[PDB]
């Protein structure tokens, strides 16, 4: 429409300076202000409800800190290691297709940019369905310590997915995560209202990953396991990783938020051993330190955030994608030393509150006429004159 | 009023084509703004608060999922069975009165063409007091394929009871829904307000269905039930099977979620063995796919909707309802996919998280000057020039 | 001010008939937009957060029912006794003091002809603090058959409460209710933010009780017990009763609701025998028929309505308390039905689900900037040509 | 701004009498509306999303009370004793720096002379961090009688810490509560938006305060606690008292409420006897005597609040203090005469009901299409002419 232009204004100048961003929400207010209708449906929306898309936000917040104190936290290290390699964040840019819509100058080059330009360097998982080739993402890093991941959605046609296997492995990428949340749609209304799946096989078995670990040296990970039964099986096939993961809320609503089934994993996995021979990650809903906090006292090896690094690159590009990492890496580095914990090995269980982590309710339903008639206190006011 | 002609605006042309909605509660808006006040009235009125109404909704987002991965879920079968005959969807429409306040012209007609007219075919309980008669409705029916059910609301005179059970019965209906849950009158305020039953026995017992099984060859369902011991009550005398319903919250208010008393139910029904022995349905706010693949993983044999395909036939008639029907449909199978399950008989409650189904809950009154005083996070705005 | 005039307009000819008014919700709305700022403050206020207040009646949406249905309810007595006498309704109509402040010119003398004018006859409880003197609230009374109890607040001086109880006891009046919960002020904002205890010994001991007891043939019910320890004491020095309240939410703010502490004493009162040995009686909240029955469950003698009948009575006199009176009538007779049951005896806890009694939550603090943000789902609309 | 002028209209002439203040919101209520941006931002802001903050506050609403009736509370007392010296209210003005922004005329000192000029005397706890000297402050004092406690902050330069220690013990100080829960930022982007730690030594230690107990007479408290296992270490290292806080949520977000903690720990101080040993006090969220009263029943020693003398301080000086006082000192009587109860002492557990202590939910997010198009009840309206 004509108001594209009215875009191009907000978009254009009007754009508070990158050093002006305090958070990981205003990329997000800024991008649903400017991006452009298809690709704002596109990025913002969730399957159906989008109950879990929000649900897997919403679980963080059911678990509270038991912080120590009178601990020296002058020094803080944040660095880990994931598959493998020495990460300097334990978080990374999950895989988001198409981010063309949203930068449509350099789409995911900017987030290979963004991520491996800067004083920190963030793992970066690159989608099979990317608006750029896999080629010219690897070649767009900036750096040689960076990592990049490749995300793969198996073809039907696995001829295809054979090829780019052996392609993404030869480029250098340092994983495989197969995506397997994602058989079918998972309807996005937001986007369909708007306009008013071969390349994902949906054949794909526990089998079909046992081939692909032959045909691959790259560390394996099953993207997208929503049942602590799934992570035993990952297991059983002995693969690399998993990623506790509902797809951000984009494919079957009322998953369980990861956090919530992670908490509920570790437990089993340690209680077999399968803790050390199995990389657990866990994606979707994460906005905060804090939040990466949670997921990492639990158990998780890293934890991933798709939208937050999105929105970035689709208002700011590669250099949003580095103030989104920089925000992100002192909101980790500040409340760790609130929690009173100077590594991210320290980051236990025993810093954790899980006491209402179960306490997802759903009320009765309010009763419109009593609340309705009912007037509530005031606040002394002013004199008129 | 003349605002008549207002709807007649909305309605005629300006409502959008049917391929544009894209679930049931567009159906429900677009009926709320084109229905006559009397038949949205009735249409949409629940019981006083309407709590129980709306808490037969609220309670199915108690229950999450726990899908399997890595699942050839390519093909998916959702047909099954229901009271004897095959059906092609686990779900069905249920009785409601006075189809002709939202479709004047074909009322309950439209919706017994819609029901069988399409690809997919759904069971249609016949109401004892729709609009048109019960001849007229079953003749209406376009397929010999479509199943149709009758609701029966016993008269004070048993012998008009006697005679429209015989007449039914000989009209070919499949089985008998004997509704039990409004021997009273079950205020309807939203009606009242507009303002401004010999027809149904209130001494029916449970002596009258055990005389209901001499005078008929048709499987009885009492429509209708409340707590676990009736259904029990139910096998006992041993009808057919049972509707764990409130009416759709249309009578005693503050009545349980029927799919919370399902959960309680069906485990009682199979430490007794009566699972087979007894069809357990189950309606009320039932929207979503996803709804009805919980009461499906919980045990119910078929899953009832009513105020959708009655906003459906009331605003796109006959199309409407086959649009409802397809929509719901494909809701099923894709979070079926998901589920990673492919037919109706996987559909078992190891797929369900059941840990807060008794999460509903009540919370203390807002303080309302602590919250009126405070003065929420902001977003970083864009510059003004 | 001018605009007590912009009162008389909605007052005057504005009010809706008397027979339009569907609820007890709708008196109160009527009584808000009538009756003056400082009558409304003082009706509508509770003390401080207004929290207990509110929450007296947030408590009774945490029981929900398990109606028997295929019952005869054709039907349905209400009738039930209290201290002694015979009541027509499970419900009564209790103390509230000033009620000229609402009504001017007759006061309680039109609530004490409500209550026993029309067909159903309500015990009306009549406050040491009325407007009007006890002599002419018995003497307003238009029946030999409808019931009144006198509400004591002992005076400091307690030869001048001596003589009450003498006077009333003269008078008439069926027993005596003693106010145990307000020894101090109870703090109402709402009226002090207008204006911008003598009557009452702080004093007051069992022992005082005890000798009450001596003073008086009438049954003695100390109105105000809030946990179940006093309970017991009251049944120690042997009174007729107990008014399980708080004086609706006009003293302690943070006190329990009523129904939640009724839930918790009568078991321990049924395992001590005590139950047939005390009648408990419970107030607060009680605005439809559902939470009269819920109360009668848990083993309630009756069920008290403060402010509802005094914003009938502000608003239509003693019609309006007939009206009020009628409406409570025909909610609990329906709601009866409903249940499965014909009689106030078999009104047993049997026919509650309890289990979420205490489900009384307070949530974490909403996530303003998350929820901000967040875009959520729309519905289909219309065309616009 | 121009704006500030505005402010100067509010503040000047139009701030209602101080009198006509009926509790500390309205303190609160008239401060955002007259405070300078700046001071606004700090006085009112907490750490990111400040659910900690407002948390505090929610938590106490998880308590509610089983007072005592029939018990003779004509008098009550609540002076208490903290730190060796006796009190007269069981709560304090907790430390808060930068008065002046509020105050620019005498910051600390009309908050010294608010808390030691009238009949009731409040123990002040002096910030470090303070606009005011530690000399003028301590000499505004207007009765010998008043008590002032020093928080204190060490500094990197340890020499400097030294030097503060021994002169506000010469000062005459009672007491040193130095803060442990700022070793890091606690990021406040209110302010931070507004703008569009030397002094705090990041290594503190319990060695650290260790010797600070031989560098001083003065009871020492550790002011910060978030979990039980530190109230232990500091009972351990043998100081004077805890206090439970987490710096009034502008610290680590996430952090439990104090009260929540408050409810754990006594127990187990109890279990251990060092019940005694060690003065547990608690701030944050409090804003009403019966606040002050629930953490008094758990076992706090003292309660102390922050930003309500803060911002009468800022709003009225000395006097708003004094007033803020009073209104306090008012709530705790009367809700004691409630409770039943006649002293401090007498104020027990016993008189609480915590089953709902841990009641702190997080609903699974809204239906927004669902209750979109729901329309609710409606109250009846008045006629029209
Ligand atoms: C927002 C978004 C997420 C996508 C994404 C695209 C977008 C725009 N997609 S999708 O088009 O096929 O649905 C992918 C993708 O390419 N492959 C994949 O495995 N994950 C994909 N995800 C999911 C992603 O890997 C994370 O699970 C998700 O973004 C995490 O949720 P938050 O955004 O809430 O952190
Ligand atoms: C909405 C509605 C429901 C009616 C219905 C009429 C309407 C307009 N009515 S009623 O006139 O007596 O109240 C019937 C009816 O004819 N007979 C019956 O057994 N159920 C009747 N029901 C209830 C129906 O069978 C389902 O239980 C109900 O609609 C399910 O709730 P949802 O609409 O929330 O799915
Ligand atoms: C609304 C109201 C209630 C009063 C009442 C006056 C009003 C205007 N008052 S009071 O002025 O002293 O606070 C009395 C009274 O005279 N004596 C008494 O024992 N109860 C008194 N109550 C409390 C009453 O007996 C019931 O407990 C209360 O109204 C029940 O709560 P609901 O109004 O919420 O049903
Ligand atoms: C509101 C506020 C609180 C401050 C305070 C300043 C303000 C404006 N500050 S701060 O500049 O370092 O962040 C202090 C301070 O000087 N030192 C300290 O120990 N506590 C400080 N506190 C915390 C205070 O001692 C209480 O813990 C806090 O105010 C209690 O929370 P409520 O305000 O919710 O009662």
């Amino acid at each position: 429409t004509k108001e594209d232009i009215a875009r191009k204004e907000q978009l254009k100048s009007l754009l508070p300076p990158l050093d002006n961003i305090i958070n990981l929400y205003d990329f997000e207010y800024l991008a649903s202000q400017t991006l452009t209708k298809q690709a704002w449906a596109y990025y913002s929306s969730g399957a159906n409800d989008e109950v879990t898309h929000r649900e897997n936000h919403n679980a963080y917040h059911r678990i509270f800190f038991k912080p120590k104190i009178l601990v020296d936290v002058r020094k803080v290290d944040i660095s880990t290691d994931m598959l493998g390699s020495h990460v300097d964040v334990p978080f990374y840019v999950s895989a988001t297709a198409l981010c063309k819509l949203g930068n449509p100058l350099e789409g995911e080059k900017d987030v290979a940019r963004g991520c491996g330009q800067g004083v920190t360097k963030v793992p970066q998982m690159i989608s099979t369905l990317a608006s750029c080739s896999p080629e010219e993402i690897i070649e767009a890093a900036p750096s040689d310590k960076q990592i990049q991941w490749y995300q793969l959605y198996v073809n039907s046609d696995r001829k295809i997915t054979d090829d780019l296997v052996k392609n993404v492995e030869k480029l250098g990428v340092k994983a495989l995560f197969v995506t397997v949340d994602a058989p079918s749609l998972g309807q996005k209304e937001k986007d369909m209202k708007l306009k008013f799946s071969k390349f994902i096989d949906p054949s794909l078995t526990w089998k079909d990953i046992e081939e692909l670990k032959k045909k691959t040296k790259l560390p394996i990970v099953i993207k997208g396991v929503q049942r602590t039964e799934d992570v035993i099986k990952a297991a059983e096939i002995g693969v690399s990783g998993v990623v506790l993961s509902n797809h951000g809320g984009r494919q079957l609503d009322f998953s369980r938020a990861p956090i919530e089934v992670l908490a509920e994993t570790m437990p089993i996995l340690e209680q077999r051993n399968l803790k050390d021979k199995l990389e657990v990650f866990v994606d979707g809903g994460v906005r905060r330190g804090t939040d990466v906090l949670k997921a990492l006292c639990l158990g998780a090896k890293g934890v991933g955030l798709g939208r937050p690094f999105l929105y970035a690159n689709s208002c700011y590009g590669r250099n949003g994608v580095e103030k989104a990492i920089e925000i992100l890496r002192d909101e980790i580095e500040m409340s760790m030393r609130l929690l009173g914990v100077t590594s991210i090995a320290e980051l236990k269980p025993d810093l954790l509150d899980l006491s209402t982590l179960k306490a997802r309710t759903v009320g009765v339903p309010n009763d419109v006429l009593y609340n309705e008639v009912y007037e509530g206190p005031t606040l002394t006011e002013f004199e008129d004159a």
